[PDB]
């Protein structure tokens, strides 16, 4: 994760939103979590118009999203979901975030 793509580099609702205010029906990027000085960031996705916020569970430098904090990498995780689909979050259904946003 030297820079990642979906993630721009931590920003704010102004940027995130301004970009997710007019996009496909399922976007996803990162939101700077400067409200703890101890956490990493916050995943945010556009659900057709309602930006859904999601917190990231970090500890010392790794990441928590599915496993007991061990993969220590988002690119590794997000990758496994980018090609598949987050069907573990909300049961009875599934979501697919194959529409990231950036400036690459």
């Amino acid at each position: 994760l030297q820079d990642a793509e979906w993630y721009w580099g931590d920003i704010s609702r102004e940027e995130v939103n301004e970009k997710l205010r007019d996009t496909a029906d399922g976007t996803f990027l990162v939101r700077d979590a400067s409200t703890k000085m101890h956490g990493d960031y916050t995943l945010t996705l556009r659900k057709g118009g309602n930006n859904k916020l999601i917190k990231i569970f970090h500890r010392d430098g790794k990441y928590g999203f599915s496993d007991p904090l061990t993969f220590n990498s988002v690119v590794e995780l997000i990758n496994h979901y980018r090609n598949e689909s987050l069907a573990q979050y909300n049961p009875k259904l599934d979501v697919k975030l194959l529409y990231p946003v950036s400036k690459y």
